[PDB]
């Protein structure tokens, strides 16, 4: 799977064997949370104890939009796997674009779920991740900088739905013409979900959660959360993304 | 602790062994509405797909209200531990008064924080504890009637407030008295906060909900969520009833 071999991008076996190397990713990063607390004060927007000259939004707010800006610059973007948790706020890069072909519909970057990821990770995920239930008043900066690297491999993962969703078009045009003349969503959710996989997926979490998760020499990382934050999030939203851009397929 | 013994309902020990025994009334009744999915349509005010002749609110609205209503009619609310959800719908006993001694002031049945509880318990609960996000096409009754009986426990166990309240102010005059007059909010919560007793609560809540939420031969309910319900909901609430209650408390 190379960007300019549109071919490779649009297989969807290729698109799946990229899938699974991301769990690993997902997992060490978990883990790496894991190590610290909630730490509450992090996301709550306007905190007083942590008020960030002209800058409504949390701890959490600040140190990733920045970073998407930084990046933003150096050609972060215009990579069509990587969409922006804060596109109100990116600006152009400064590098000569890497003029990639097109392989998804020129309304991509439009399909753009961060919002609830980012609400859903605080809310539901943390809980599940961290060692307790509380402020460690002098490590914001270690847990910020980890959510973050949490955040953007979850978005990078669960937006990976585009590239699903247009191979499956591609490969069988009709069935999904039709299907979204009509806005049949349950159709095309049905024709999408191929619960096999996602059961294998699930499979393969609970082993590499065992094994990564302990120290070879316990439980930083417990197999069931791993599967419940999966089976519960991860891939219904990953779904919620190709329905979406189905949707909009036919479009213009 | 028993309605016609004004004395043990008023001792602050048998109340909080009553709201113990409540803990797992909850975990039960969280566990059961575990097994279906979000169903938003159910909390929608006058859902278009479920109009129901001659009112407004959601389906569940109708189907809380009516069973206030029947109830009310065999006693229900004449028992100064049940608050209504919908006050302005109640009608009178059609069986004679059970003529329970007054243990609390004459206005607490106007301290009524229901119609917080409904809506936190519809945005931030339901979301922690339900399988699926969507519409079970065909259980909103079984689901509402669900959503009631943890309504139901959470609105006895958090107006519960207004006995331990009342215990209080009962066992220092004095303090309480002067600390009213002066409407002094953060004076009478730092004396009604008792940290030590909330935290062994949510250490309690964490094993039952390891323990219940498991079938014993996983997880229809995360303790970490729990917890978390607890500690921002159900805790903070119950004082927040006290505080209230206390103001209005030398009234007269
Ligand atoms: O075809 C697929 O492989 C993709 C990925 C997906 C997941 O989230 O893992 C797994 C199974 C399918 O039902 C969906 C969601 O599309
Ligand atoms: O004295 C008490 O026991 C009650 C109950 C309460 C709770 O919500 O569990 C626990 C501790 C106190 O800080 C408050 C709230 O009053
Ligand atoms: N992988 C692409 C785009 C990219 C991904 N992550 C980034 C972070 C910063 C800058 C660019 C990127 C590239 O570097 O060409
Ligand atoms: N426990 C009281 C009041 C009561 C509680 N729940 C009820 C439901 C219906 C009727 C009455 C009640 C009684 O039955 O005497």
């Amino acid at each position: 799977m190379d960007f300019t071999k549109p071919e490779t991008v649009l297989n969807l076996q290729n698109i799946r064997d990229e899938l699974v190397r991301m769990e690993d990713s997902i997992i060490f990063k978990f883990i790496e949370r894991s190590h610290f607390a909630t730490c509450p004060s992090v996301y709550e927007a306007n905190h007083p104890g942590l008020e960030i000259p002209n800058f409504k939004g949390s701890f959490l707010d600040w140190a990733l939009s920045n970073l998407e800006i930084a990046h933003s610059r150096i050609r972060r973007f215009e990579s069509p796997d990587e969409t922006p948790f804060f596109p109100d706020k990116i600006q152009k890069s400064f590098l000569p674009s890497i003029n990639y072909p097109q392989i998804l519909a020129p309304y991509a970057p439009e399909v753009n779920y961060n919002d609830k990821i980012k609400k859903v990770y605080i809310e539901k995920i943390i809980p599940l991740i961290s060692k307790r239930d509380g402020d460690d008043k002098n490590n914001f900066g270690s847990v910020a900088t980890r959510d973050i690297e949490c955040l953007q491999s979850l978005s990078r993962r669960i937006h990976f739905g585009k590239f699903v969703a247009e191979a499956k078009f591609q490969s069988d045009i009709p069935l999904y013409t039709k299907l979204i003349k009509s806005k049949d969503v349950e159709g095309i959710m049905k024709n999408i979900t191929n619960s096999a996989v996602e059961e294998k997926i699930l499979e393969r979490l609970t082993k590499k959660a065992e094994v990564y998760g302990v120290d070879p020499t316990e439980r930083r990382i417990t197999p069931e959360y791993l599967v419940k934050i999966y089976k519960e999030i991860v891939i219904p939203i990953t779904k919620e993304v190709e329905v979406e851009y189905l949707l909009r397929r036919l479009e213009e």
